[PDB]
């Protein structure tokens, strides 16, 4: 992947690294949209919250993506937040707007070929890699943000006063919970399986592979006492572990070799499963073929043929009771 | 791999054909162990039924050599034949009698360190396959067969009346069912998942592996009919399917990517599986270390890395109660 000026460099990124933390670059789209127009804690000011200007581009294969069109849903923002989809096979060019693929839609904005042009508009000298989701500004034609968390919390809150669907996946009273979890599960969960996928040592495959299955214990233990991770109200901690597990048996299980159990042997992590999936807006950002096709084909050196497995059986329309057996 | 001569052919076999598949001894070795000395129905005599004589070679991973040992085991054959094992990772040379590896026992009769070194102290000038299990004559130093399928039909008789346990395995009134089963599980499972698992083409992939799960739906029918295949009788057309079975889970359906549903998900299937496993000295005969080593290990195209995935859980030492559900 990579972009070095760019400068797309189809791998080479690059010779080595003798220069150097790609970059500047690294800090690169970290602005806030915010209610009123000041900066957010990161970045400059100038992105006031209103319809007509922001624009999503996202892989419906990728669980960072994922989540933004999920929290898109939740609040009520499609008035406002418009979306383009890239095409699941992420070759060479790494993400492409090609429309060859159902429900990819090709750039709807500006019609380029790669997402990287997206990336080179907003900054010609950039160095770095080039990701989904982008949070687009169509009237400054450049990122407001591709940090995906950032994303989230600003959808969450900054287009309250213009009409967002009242929610608060991020409550004060219960961030400090939120914050736990989100880190305990992004190590030892959303970031196990891919060190577990992608392992070159057994050891190293062996060690991955143990903490998956530790932490979905620990989850089925939690999801046992309570409907949602820290209680009985949605947050954004369970919006993420979602992304995960709604693709750990299309995928991680076989792709990634995390095949100790699949997610409908466990209770309760099946059942949120399940209970996530049927909130109304929820299932139609859940694609199964570009996420099946993107993992099995982009990652030859890890599924070499690119066929892809003929997959866990299971069916997420089957009901649940999770809204009545508790509380 | 292969011997040409030989000569053995580490990989290469080779740049070209027009005619044929090798040779006048694809057949090989297919002589028969008598209890009089005589000619079976091929191959020549005399090969006696008799102790402190016969040999097998075999591999714990491979199931034709699998059957073999269950076949020694049942019918009381120890104190007639001595067994060596040959390592799990079967590489450039083919099988080996390298010993670094528990139960693998290295060659305990002449030390030779390549199977091939058997079958060419046998004939020098031999063409084809080296295969697990080999029975050896250590008398006239040669192979009597290397034909799995014979040799079980040996044990089932050859040694009655020197004292093997009852059991007969192939009767009469049975033959005709056993050998249409073992053809259909042979087209559609067995070879079903190397298919499968082998497959460059995505359309071949799906049609191997629908195959084996409409196979797997069907004996999953039949056994809920009876204990076995073909009634209540233990024959050896359930011993092949449970060899491959047994192998099912911790391997093919991953390292296959046969991954619709576990052996395990199945009833009767899994119940089966469990009854033939605790029948008395079976279990000793199973290795998954062997197993899961040699074939994540050994099919490098396959599997990249070599690493063993963790593997679906399972348990087979769970009661199993198909000795009272029947008949």
């Amino acid at each position: 992947g990579q972009l070095i000026d760019g400068v797309w460099h189809d791998t080479w990124y690059d010779t080595k690294s003798t220069g150097g933390k790609f970059q500047r670059s690294a800090s690169a789209f970290r602005n806030w949209l915010t209610a009123d127009g000041a900066p957010g804690p990161t970045g400059t000011g100038g992105f006031i919250a209103e319809k007509d200007r922001y624009h999503l581009y996202v892989s419906l294969a990728c669980p960072w993506a994922h989540r933004t069109l999920i929290m898109r849903k939740l609040k009520g923002l499609e008035p406002f937040i418009s979306v383009s989809v890239v095409n699941p096979l992420m070759l060479e060019n790494g993400w492409t707007f090609d429309d060859s693929f159902p429900g990819a839609t090709g750039d709807t904005l500006y019609q380029n070929e790669f997402l990287y042009q997206l990336y080179l508009h907003a900054d010609p000298h950039y160095s770095g890699r080039v990701t989904v989701p982008v949070l687009w500004d169509k009237k400054n034609h450049t990122i407001v943000s591709n940090e995906s968390a950032e994303i989230i919390r600003m959808f969450n809150t900054a287009f309250d006063a213009l009409g967002a669907k009242a929610g608060d996946y991020y409550p004060p009273a219960l961030q400090t919970k939120i914050d736990e979890l989100n880190g305990w599960i992004y190590d030892t969960v959303n970031n196990g399986v891919y060190k577990a996928g992608f392992a070159t040592s057994q050891e190293a495959y062996d060690e991955a592979v143990a903490k998956v299955f530790e932490s979905l214990a620990r989850l089925e233990q939690i999801l046992g006492q309570h409907r949602y991770l820290t209680g009985n109200q949605l947050t954004e901690a369970d919006i993420r572990l979602w992304t995960t597990l709604v693709r750990f048996d299309p995928v991680y299980v076989t792709h990634f070799k995390c095949d100790k159990h699949r997610i409908s042997d466990y209770l309760n992590l099946y059942g949120f499963l399940r209970d996530i999936y049927q909130m109304p807006g929820i299932a139609e950002t859940v694609n199964f073929d570009h996420i099946r096709n993107h993992y099995f084909r982009s990652h030859k050196t890890i599924n070499p043929t690119g066929i892809i497995s003929i997959g866990p059986w299971q069916d997420l329309d089957e009901p649940h009771g999770r809204d009545v057996r508790f509380g």
